[PDB]
Parts: C-alpha cells; structure tokens; sequence
C-alpha cells in the first residue's frame, strides 16, 4: 500500500522505456495507471509485470459497449487482478448497472468500479459538435449522479468539479481526477487542468499524472518532487 | 479475402472454446471480431493466432479516450496489423481527428476506422437517462455526420439506419451493423435489432452476429446457414 493520492499513467509505446521508469519507483511512492495505448501493446500480461513488482494497477480502457459486453468485460478485469477499473458513465444506467453486477461474483476481491464522466479533454465547444447545449461540469455532474444510483464507487471528472460533486456526492463517492499540470506545464489536447496542489484542495480521491511526470528528464525526480508538493 | 458482409463476434471467456469454433470455419466463410472480453483476457496476442490463420481482425476496443490517448491507440493497432479498428463517435471531433492522423503514417496498411455512433443495445428510453432529448436514430445521425466530416472510412450503427444514412452519406462512407437477429432469437439486452436478411436489405457493408451464431449448437452450422440466407 502507497499514500500518495498520485496514480501515474503509464502512456509508453515501448515497454523498456516504461519498464526503466517504473523500476526507479516504488509502489509506496504511487499506483500505475494502464491504459488503451500501452494495453492495446502489451495485453493483461504486462499489467501482471507490474503487479509482480507489487504496484496497483488501475486498468484504463473505458469500456463503453453494449451491456453485455460491459460486464463480462468487467470481469475479466476482475480475473486479472487489477485493483481499480474503467467504464464510461454516458453508456448508460443498464449498462453500469450491469458491469456493477458482474463483480459480485468477486466480493471483496472485486477491484473499484469507476465510470468516465465527461472527457478532461473537453470544453463546451466540444460538446458543442454533439447535440450538447449543457456544459462540462453540468454535464459530467449528470453522469456521475447516475453513476452514484447505479451503486459503482466513484467517477472520473476533471478536478475542477471535485468540490460541487464532493460535496452533492460525499466523502464516500471516490473522485479520480486527471488532466494534472503542475504550473509552466505544457497541456495539449488537456483542458479542464489544475495543478497538484489545488487538485488535491477539491478533495479529489486520486489524481492522475501523465506527460508531466513522464515527459521530464529523470522523472522519478519529478514524481518525488509532486509528492513533497503535496505534503 | 472473403466475401461475407459477416464478422462473427468472438466473445468467449476461454480461448479454447473460441479457437474451437475457429478452427471449423474458414475466412472465405466470415470475418473475426475481437473485443472488450477476449482482448482484456488475451490480449493483442490471441490477435496475433487469428491473423495466422488467415482471417481478418476487426479489433473492437471503441476507443473513447483524450485525442493523444485515442491516436496512440489506433497506432498500436495499426502496429498489430488488424484489418479495422474501433473508435466512440461521441469522443468528439478533435479526437477523431487525431485518430485519423495517427494513422497516415501506416498508409495503406492503415486498418479501417470506424467510429462508433448509439450502442445498437440502446432506445431513446436509455438515452433519456442522460440529458438527451433526441432518439436513437436522430442521434446516431449526427454523430454519423460529424464522423463523415472527420474523414473517417465508415460508422457503426443499428441496421435500422442502414438506410437513412446510406442515403445522406453515399455508397463510400462504409457502415458495419451489430445488433443481428435472425428471427426466433433471443435479443438479450439488444435493441435496435434486424435480421441478416433485411440487414442486407438496407444496405449495410458488414454485419456482426455474435451470440446467434455462437450460442447455438453447431454454430458452424449456422454460419454456412446465414451465409446461404444471405443470397
Ligand atoms: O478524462 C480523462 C480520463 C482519462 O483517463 N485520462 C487519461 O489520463 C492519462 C494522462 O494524461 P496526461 O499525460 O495529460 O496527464 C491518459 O492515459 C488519459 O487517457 C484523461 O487525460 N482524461
Ligand atoms: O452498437 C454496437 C456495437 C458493438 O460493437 N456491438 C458488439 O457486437 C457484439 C455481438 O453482439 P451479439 O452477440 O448480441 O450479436 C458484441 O461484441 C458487442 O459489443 C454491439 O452489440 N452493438
């Protein structure tokens, strides 16, 4: 078991590259992140390499498909191991409602059920493109009460709505926030960021840390570093 | 090559099991579709077998993810060789756009992409859930559209649209229907359902028959059955 809320994603198109990372840190220091990019590469075998070196792992695959197909999806994470998994909300009630099902079976090895809101990386002008007139924190708000009715254990939102949902939601609906940059960091494709600090300010449950972490000249320095930070 | 608008949806919870059913056709007879369950459980190597014997890989990830994530993973996927590839519509335009990109570095070996508009197992009582007002077939039009205007190769959607968007979107912009029944067959959790024959009718490109064919007793049997239907 780690403490820091900091759960690191795993984004490499190599596996030693990635391999080199993980070796310079330590489960106590934070959990790892697999997700479509490194799996669609590697399959669960690679997520039992990082399990033998003790780390939690949090399958990221979003599954978003036909209930059916959700459940037993779900599941076979369950059979991996992993200790927390993905599932977007906008898939619907039925189809939460089925992955949740799927992990009785499971118990308390069950790993934690997490539904996708809204995209970190999007804005209302890219809602917009949909027949979307609501916005993201109304949005993902929506989705993240129908994920709370449906039983799952939390949400994944950008930490900017880890305050009005911590609060409508409780301490006990898990918030796991991405799109993380640490001041003077680039962004991309990111949008509703905010930094470690002010993350861990909402209360958000988890955070995750990609490129910063990753794409910094020796970032097991880094990650150190964003720990202290949040002490 | 095979000339069956017919992609079996392989979702077994065992790889004997499936390879079972594999072995006793051949790709002249259908497609293969690898998705959630089988890829959780296997990975891109059982993939790797599938494609060793031959057939086409339709790997059914429904990407749905940040445009960095979602154009790294259809990367890896043009990396695994697969015939086509899966993407969420509803992730939006930039992120579909950066699919595309992550894939002019392949050329012609770039799988197919696809994007996928309303899960076939969904009505406008399920989409009601979330702040939507629309219906299934209006919905999954404008998604069709935005697709379209992405420069994707095709989408993916109920046969019960086959028509409307043929017809708006021209003989080029390929669709590939799930959500097959063939008469006297259980839907399960399917919805917007049709069968091979008025499938066909429609105009759909591919067709994906999942537990028709293999929740049936002799599901070889079967395929050869559905085939002949088909002509
Ligand atoms: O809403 C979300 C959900 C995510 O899983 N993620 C994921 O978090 C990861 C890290 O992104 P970054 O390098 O920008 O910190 C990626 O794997 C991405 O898909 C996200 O960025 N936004
Ligand atoms: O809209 C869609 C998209 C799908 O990929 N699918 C997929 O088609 C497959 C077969 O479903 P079935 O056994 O009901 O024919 C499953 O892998 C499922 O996820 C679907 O049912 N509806």
């Amino acid at each position: 078991v780690t403490n820091s809320p900091v759960v690191v994603a795993l984004d490499y198109h190599n596996r030693d590259d990635a391999l080199a990372f993980v070796d310079k840190i330590d489960p106590r220091d934070c959990r790892l992140k697999v997700g479509k990019e490194m799996f669609t590469l590697f399959g669960p075998q690679f997520v039992r390499e990082l399990q033998q070196r003790g780390f939690d792992i949090f399958l990221d695959l979003k599954f978003h498909d036909i209930p059916n197909t959700a459940a037993h999806a779900v599941a076979a994470a369950a059979d991996l191991g992993v200790w927390m998994v993905n599932v977007h909300a906008s898939g619907g009630a039925r189809m939460m409602t089925a992955a949740r099902e799927a992990l009785v079976p499971f118990g308390k090895d069950a790993p934690l059920l997490i539904a996708v809101t809204v995209l970190t990386s999007m804005e209302a002008s890219d809602l917009v493109d949909l027949g979307m007139t609501l916005s993201p924190a109304d949005y993902a708000e929506r989705l993240a009460a129908l994920t709370q009715k449906c039983g799952l254990d939390g949400v994944v939102c950008s930490a900017q709505e880890a305050v009005r949902f911590k609060q409508v939601f409780g301490q006990e609906f898990k918030l796991v926030t991405p799109g993380i940059r640490p001041q003077g960091s680039e962004a991309g494709d990111q949008r509703r960021i905010m930094t470690p600090e002010q993350a861990l300010s909402a209360g958000v449950d988890y955070m995750v840390i990609g490129r910063p972490v990753t794409q910094s000249v020796d970032p097991a320095q880094t990650l150190k570093a964003i720990n202290a930070s949040l002490q």
